[PDB]
């Protein structure tokens, strides 16, 4: 078609990127993730036990409140890297950035205090391909392209360093097309392995000159849902070994003091070098001796089939304003501003 759909995305904290939907007849509006990584639509149900701290902090669907509802109750389980939720299929109009359509979600029942209590979006918004759909249901994307109302077959994300301040815009996902706005110079196309995957070749991770890591090749998955870069534990464990960082229970910190005197991080996509300074995968909140400082970068044992694999997320899209090509089964970096 002719147009194109914007979504404002709110950004917490450098890690935590999201937008409002709307579920329902009359809309039921809800904070979510648009995550490359998986290919599912789900939100709380007001059928969600409230012995579940999770659903007692964060929004729930009432189909009983909804005129468009449409009942299924196929039960399913979504498990990712970090946690897994369960429920049941349904139905009804979702609208995301003005456009409407009718699409098939989930409606979570079961939801684990850890990691959903540090969620502040509700739900996901899966951006995958329905090769990876559970249930193997149509994806909101696909069903969005049926309409035949986008420019193009293609999807935008612009993902701001700032947090902080007001008045700044939080991110940004353009459904049908990019904004030029939000990047400089032009878009440089790596193609996926395969359909059914936001994934592509990786071939070199370079600490510094030397290409210590991925040598004769490995994969990188380009997930939206991700706060962080992420490697499998023995690639990320000799990446810190050189960097001089120590390990803690989920992360991985340097003295804060010596954050800005780490080495650039590189990585070899589409014979293109793109470059993380340690500013760009620091968290520098201070430059004391006597404090520690997380990177934004951890350990991630994605399995089979789709891992092992390295997960380019947050940190990634940050500095490289990201083009999903649907169309053409490929991904566009060009520098972010
Ligand atoms: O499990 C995670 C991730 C999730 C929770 C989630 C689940 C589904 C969609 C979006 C976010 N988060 C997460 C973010 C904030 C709070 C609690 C968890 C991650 C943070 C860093 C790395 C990975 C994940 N992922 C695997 C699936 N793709 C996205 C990343
Ligand atoms: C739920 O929808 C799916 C479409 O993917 C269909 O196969 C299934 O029969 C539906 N179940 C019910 C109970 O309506």
């Amino acid at each position: 078609g002719n147009t194109t759909s914007s979504v404002i995305l709110t950004n917490y904290m450098d890690t935590q990127y999201y937008g409002e939907i709307g579920i329902g007849t009359p809309p039921q509006t809800f904070k979510v993730v648009f995550d490359t990584g998986s290919s599912n639509v789900w939100v709380p149900s007001s059928k969600c036990s409230r012995l579940y701290t999770a659903c007692v902090y964060h929004k729930l669907f009432d189909a009983s409140d909804s005129s468009s509802y449409k009942h299924n109750g196929t039960e399913l389980t979504l498990r990712y890297s970090t946690g897994t939720v369960s429920g049941f299929l349904s139905q009804d109009i979702i609208t995301v950035g003005g456009i409407t359509v009718t699409q098939m979600f989930g409606e979570v029942t079961e939801m684990p205090a850890l990691p959903f209590m540090l969620a502040e979006f509700d739900g996901v918004v899966g951006m995958g391909f329905i090769e990876q759909a559970i249930g193997r249901v149509t994806p909101i994307f696909d069903n969005i392209i049926s309409q035949g109302v986008l420019k193009e077959d293609v999807f935008s994300f612009y993902y701001n360093r700032d947090s902080e301040n007001s008045q700044s815009l939080g991110g940004q996902i353009v459904l049908g097309g990019s904004d030029p706005q939000h990047y400089e110079g032009n878009f440089h196309y790596i193609n996926l392995i395969k359909t059914g995957v936001w994934q592509i070749q990786m071939k070199g991770v370079s600490v510094g000159s030397s290409t210590l890591l991925c040598e004769d090749g490995c994969l990188a998955l380009v997930d939206t849902g991700a706060s962080y870069i992420s490697g499998s534990t023995s690639s990320i464990e000799k990446l810190m070994e050189a960097l001089g960082a120590k390990k803690r229970l989920f992360d991985y910190v340097v003295k804060c003091n010596e954050g800005p005197t780490l080495p650039d991080i590189s990585f070899h996509l589409g014979g293109k070098e793109y470059t993380l300074t340690s500013a760009d995968y620091v968290f520098q909140e201070s430059y004391s001796s006597k404090k520690l400082c997380t990177l934004a970068i951890h350990a991630m044992d994605i399995p089979p089939p789709t891992g092992p694999t390295w997960a380019l997320g947050a940190t990634f899209i940050r500095k490289f304003y990201t083009e999903f090509d649907r169309r053409n089964n490929r991904i566009g970096f060009a520098l972010a501003r």
